């Protein structure tokens, strides 16, 4: 299923729309408007999920909590641990090194 | 006491966890790591939804796209237009005014 000019054109547009959000948020942090901006663009349950994903990443990096603890404390089952681990492994090395410094 | 202690305790925890995310992202922006951090913490489908929500807010603020165009171009039917409009109305006026300056020019 190789990509066509139609599919490539749509994918480029979606990427530019994502970058426009990223840039809006960047400027909101510089204006101290990021809290209401994130409340406008993210639903309550989405904000809750992001806060939980940070805890999962933190605990996976620390390597102390067992899988049972991850489930009971964070609601994180084996599937989400596996995905979370894959995303950590796929991260650029500069990000992983920075997350170990900030979260730990 | 707006809530009972079980609900208050949960809310307090979620609130601290959300602010932890917000500060991590703040510092990622300052370190130029925001793009990989957002790839790590947001699924591709979520990133697409946020990019689309920005277009929806832009078009609701601009006032020129019709209801049928919002549906056909952005997948925004009546219910999502209504919710989007309600969120805009609930926003502090300062943010709405800033969005018009930043998105519309
Ligand atoms: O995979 C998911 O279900 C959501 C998700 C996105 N980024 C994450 C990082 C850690 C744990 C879960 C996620
Ligand atoms: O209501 C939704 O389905 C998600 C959503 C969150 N913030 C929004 C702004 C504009 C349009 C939709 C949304």
């Amino acid at each position: 299923a190789q990509q066509s000019p139609y599919s490539a054109a749509m994918a480029e547009q979606r990427h530019q729309e994502w970058l426009r959000f990223v840039d809006l948020l960047k400027n909101a942090y510089q204006n101290d408007l990021h809290l209401p901006l994130l409340n406008l663009f993210l639903l309550p349950d989405e904000r809750e999920a992001l806060g939980t994903r940070v805890r999962i990443v933190e605990e996976l990096l620390r390597g102390e909590m067992s899988q049972r603890e991850l489930k009971n404390e964070l609601g994180a089952g084996i599937a989400i641990i596996t995905r979370g681990s894959n995303y950590l492994k796929a991260a650029p090395v500069e990000l992983r090194q920075w997350l170990e410094e900030v979260l730990l």
